[PDB]
């Protein structure tokens, strides 16, 4: 009935959203670290190729390794530029809009949770409208709903309750009076009228929106209305703008999956840096001299020779010595510097 | 008087915090981009040094440049590790904690702003408790108070209302009934009692906390209580924990100022990577004519003045990488 406390069908979808927004900072941290990890892997492959060219200086495969090294160095460089120019902004913006929306939702839910008069009458009711619900650990009436920002550790990004089209569980409600409102639980937050709602001497001046514009609370003895947020489009200045902002920011996320962080499958001439390096330093013809071909199969063969190349065993722990079994930028950089010292002495 | 709407002395301090928290994501973006930019500068110096060594391969100056290149390459590598592991965690945490707290505050303020019966009776009152305030643009009753998360662009945040000690404006209130509550504006959010407040058939079961535990609304006919947040201590499980979390996360920020992102003034033997390289590969006087910072900067000058027009005038990682690859090809000629 209008003006009565809210059964679980109303607030559980909000808990689900709040819980998923909690994971957006975790996914931002994951994505920033994943992008850094991919850069480091590119740099490692550049370092292995440069080491191979130092060890085998003066051979056609060494000159092939210089081309490989330059390629992966440029991949590492472009990943860092994309981290600076694009990913940083995307992940900060998703973290901020999601956390801000979660704060707006959680303040509303926390208010509902506390606004009660007994075990059977209050603003936050169970599925049948029988009892008011209580918070125990991170659950409310058995529903995961911490109403707090969890400690932030990296976690893979997931879009379940908030996805490409909007908030999947926040659909249009045709009969709020029976599906959201209980029959008898008293809740002054359910209405702006003064008899059973927020008004004191008289009705509120206007409708009041709550939870960042999700629920509209009339100043009359009528049921609430909710926004349908499951099929969103861009908007400005909406009463529910924080919902749109978080959706837009999450939708923009590309992760560490753009071309800068991905390895290239094209033929050798089409790989980053190859053609220009062959032009400036050496000038299809020049490439078969060093890869014995110009397709990805020959590139893979050079990478295999690079990976199987052992380094001097004094350079590693008492540890494998093949370059493909070594990882870590700083470690491979210091090995390259060792071989550049040897090269200079010659 | 107890159970009346809130004068500006109550909510303007919350606006001031809400506005300042708005810029914490901007500081996170600023710091992350600045860190990346510093890594790129380290890598440029590592590349210039390597190019110098390829051009002059066979001289002790080139051996010095190999040492220099290794140093800056390791600095760039270490900067990426710190960005990945420390700065990203710091700045995401400051962004999340400040934005979350700002949402808690803004929802509460937005509720007060709308809960009114007239131009003179409602939950959000002006300084003298005469008028209910209205929101126009980014101000409420003339107070900066957008109640929105602004578009995120790089910016260094203020530390006026949230600083090292806490929330300076959120001090203990000795007389809320007269300083916070108006004398006659009606506001059911000021109390949990049923006559003038949130209760319907009777008073609410318990006191209600609002604004992430900042304000406690009694279920009796008494004035609100507020938490003093101006001299915080690290705690957990507090009713006002979100305030603690954002204070701690902001206070923990170093910016892109840790050693990984910064050049070193130590003597050459103490610079990153130098001793390990000298030990394995090879004394510093044979290449730098000394072992103090002055001899390091001397070699850096030689590197910067080397024509390719001068290395010191070239910048950009990918550009300098392709130049280095050209001279490595040239070396492979010999
Ligand atoms: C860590 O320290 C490294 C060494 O200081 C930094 O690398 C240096 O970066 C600066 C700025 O990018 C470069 O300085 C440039 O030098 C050129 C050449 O200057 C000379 O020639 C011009 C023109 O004839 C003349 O006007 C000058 O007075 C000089 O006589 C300038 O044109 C540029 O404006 C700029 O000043 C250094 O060359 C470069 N050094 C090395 C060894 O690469 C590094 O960026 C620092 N790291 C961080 C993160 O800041
Ligand atoms: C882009 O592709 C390159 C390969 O062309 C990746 O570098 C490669 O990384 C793998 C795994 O880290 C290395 O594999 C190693 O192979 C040996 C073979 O015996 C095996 O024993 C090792 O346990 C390991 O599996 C491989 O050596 C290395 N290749 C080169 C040339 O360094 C690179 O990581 C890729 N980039 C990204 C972002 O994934
Ligand atoms: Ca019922
Ligand atoms: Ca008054």
């Amino acid at each position: 009935a209008a003006e009565k406390g809210f059964k679980q069908a109303f607030w559980q979808p909000l808990c689900q959203v709040s819980e998923e927004l909690d994971d957006q900072p975790k996914g931002a941290l994951f994505t920033l670290q994943a992008a850094a990890s991919k850069i480091q892997k590119m740099r490692d492959a550049a370092l292995r190729a440069s080491i191979y060219a130092e060890i085998n200086h003066g051979t056609n495969r060494a000159k092939a390794a210089v081309i490989v090294a330059n390629h992966y160095a440029m991949k590492a460089d472009s990943g860092l530029e994309a981290l600076k120019q694009t990913l940083s902004s995307q992940e900060v913006t998703a973290t901020a809009t999601a956390s801000y929306l979660k704060g707006r939702i959680d303040e509303y839910l926390n208010l509902l949770l506390q606004t009660k008069e007994s075990g059977t009458s209050g603003c936050m009711m169970d599925t049948s409208g029988t009892n008011t619900v209580t918070k125990a650990g991170g659950t409310i009436g058995g529903v995961p709903c911490k109403l707090q920002l969890s400690p932030i550790q990296p976690k893979r990004p997931a879009a379940t309750y908030l996805g490409k089209a909007g908030y999947v569980g926040l659909t249009r409600q045709a009969d709020a009076a029976n599906n959201f409102h209980d029959n008898d639980a008293e809740c002054r937050l359910a209405s702006g009228h003064n008899t059973n709602g927020l008004g004191k001497s008289g009705q509120l001046s206007a409708a009041v929106t709550m939870a960042a514009g999700y629920v509209t609370v009339a100043n009359s003895q009528t049921a609430v209305t909710v926004q349908a947020l499951d099929a969103l489009q861009e908007a400005s200045g909406a009463a529910h703008q924080p919902w749109i902002d978080a959706w837009k920011a999450k939708k923009a996320l590309t992760g560490a999956e753009t071309a800068e962080f991905r390895n290239e499958t094209a033929g050798i001439a089409g790989k980053t840096g190859v053609t220009k390096l062959v032009e400036e330093a050496l000038l299809q013809t020049e490439l078969k001299k060093y890869f014995s071909g110009h397709e990805n199969e020959q590139w893979t063969a050079i990478e295999k020779l690079i990976s199987e190349q052992p380094v001097a065993q004094n350079l590693v722990g008492d540890q494998p010595t093949k370059l493909g079994e070594l990882e870590g930028n700083a470690k491979l950089t210091t090995i390259l510097a060792y071989y550049r010292m040897e090269t200079a002495g010659k």
